């Protein structure tokens, strides 16, 4: 009936032609392999995410609980969601943020110092994947000793969350990974209870729901939620940022000349190469977009990358342009919108600006070595490698 499928081999290699086709010819597109509709236009994605009652987050509960071990922020609503969301934000704002950022500068310079004498560095594999997990561990309060194993287990859990047809042996490994992370993490939650530090895990322990407190298994689930949420997109976005700047030498120079433009470059990178590509919701009642009827219990999947390149929301949407100013410009959907918008958005922009500015300060006469990237992932998406040389 319809011959263009999200799961075509061509899609993961280059989804942009698919974005353009779907928005123009099938904006609410059914995929029988996973019994879900993919939503490609900016207007409809925005509407879905802004109407949490019609499109709720219970979808993200069977695709999460197996590894998260208890309730995650997305599953919550009402006063509980708002107050716990505020608790998490407390660990990346105020005094917690003032303390964290010097530490993330250290993380960054320690990685740089590991590679500076080789005169090249892989922004994906040498920097991004290491910095991303370490920064998440520092946010939480986890000692960097076992960070290599933390990365391994994180990868296994993330794969279960971001995948669509896992086989039985792949599933069993993702679960093992989450037990090892639980086995590792629960003892530190039990130690943090007594001696209390100034980190996010202690914030969660001091939480007061009137006079109640989240169970340890729920602190673990929320701690795992932050670990997964903060790690995955940081690597990808840093790589995309430097790739796009170097592929547009004139814009790279504008940033070098006015470093303030770096914030805009990060935002444009998040729009152009959205590292979180899909956001699922469950339909709570009969509903219709364009011609396409949806029923209660159906699953819709917002295509963030498609929406962020919608010509109805941006002029020249498929061009990287750090100087976009609000013929047509909209707020991008890379952090979502509405009730469940990313709690880490402001911290992410601050952390990414710090790292980019330090890389630009210490690596002189940067030159691209990976002339053509190859990207992988349809749920979370980024380059396999992104190597740069420097003096
Ligand atoms: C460039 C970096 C990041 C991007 C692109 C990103 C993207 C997103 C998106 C698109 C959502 C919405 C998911 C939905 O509506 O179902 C989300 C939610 C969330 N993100 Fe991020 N995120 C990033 C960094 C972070 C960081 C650093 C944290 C730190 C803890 C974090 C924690 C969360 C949490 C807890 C949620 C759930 C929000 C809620 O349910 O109210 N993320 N993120
Ligand atoms: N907070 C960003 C984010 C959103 C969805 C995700 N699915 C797996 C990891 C992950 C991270």
């Amino acid at each position: 009936k319809v011959y263009n499928s999200i799961f075509d081999q061509a899609y993961e290699i280059d989804p942009i032609p698919y974005f353009n086709f779907l928005r123009k010819h099938d904006p609410v597109h059914y995929e029988e392999s996973i019994d879900a509709y993919f939503v490609s236009k900016y207007k409809d994605v925005k509407y879905i995410l802004k109407n949490n009652d019609i499109f709720n987050t219970k979808t993200l509960a069977k695709r999460a609980e197996p590894v998260m071990k208890d309730r995650v922020l997305a599953q919550m609503s009402g006063q509980e969601h708002k107050s716990k969301k505020k608790a998490i934000l407390k660990g990346m704002t105020g005094k917690y943020l003032e303390n964290l950022m010097p530490i993330l500068e250290k993380r960054t310079n320690d990685i740089i110092n590991k590679h500076i004498e080789k005169k090249e560095i892989d922004i994906v594999n040498d920097f991004g994947k290491v910095f991303a997990v370490q920064s998440s561990m520092d946010l939480l309060g986890i000692n960097l000793e076992n960070y290599e194993k933390i990365r391994e287990w994180h990868n296994g859990i993330a794969k279960f969350i971001t995948s669509f047809n896992l086989n039985d042996e792949e599933i069993k490994y993702s679960l093992e990974c989450s037990d090892k992370l639980e086995n590792y993490l629960m003892p530190l939650i039990k130690d943090r209870k007594k001696s209390t530090k100034d980190d996010l895990i202690s914030i969660l322990l001091e939480y007061k729901n009137d006079e109640n407190s989240i169970s340890d298994t729920e602190i673990l689930a929320l701690s795992l939620n932050v670990l997964l949420a903060a790690t995955e997109p940081v690597d990808k976005t840093l790589a995309y940022l430097f790739y796009n700047l170097l592929k547009n030498p004139e814009q790279f120079e504008s940033v070098k000349n006015n470093p303030k433009l770096i914030k805009n470059a990060i935002i444009e990178t998040l729009r152009y190469n959205s590292p979180v590509q899909l956001i699922p919701r469950q339909v709570s009642k009969p509903f219709i977009f364009n011609n396409t009827e949806l029923q209660a219990g159906d699953t819709v999947i917002c295509m963030i990358g498609s929406a962020n390149r919608d010509p109805e929301a941006y002029s020249n949407p498929d061009e990287f342009n750090i100087h976009r100013s609000s013929t047509s410009h909209s707020q991008n959907l890379s952090f979502g919108t509405g009730v469940h918008t990313c709690v880490g958005a402001s911290f992410s922009l601050i952390q990414l600006e710090m790292v980019a500015i330090l890389l630009l300060k210490r690596l002189k006469n940067i030159k691209l070595k990976t002339m053509e990237i190859t990207e992988h992932g349809i749920y979370t998406r980024g380059p396999k490698s992104m190597v740069i040389s420097f003096d």
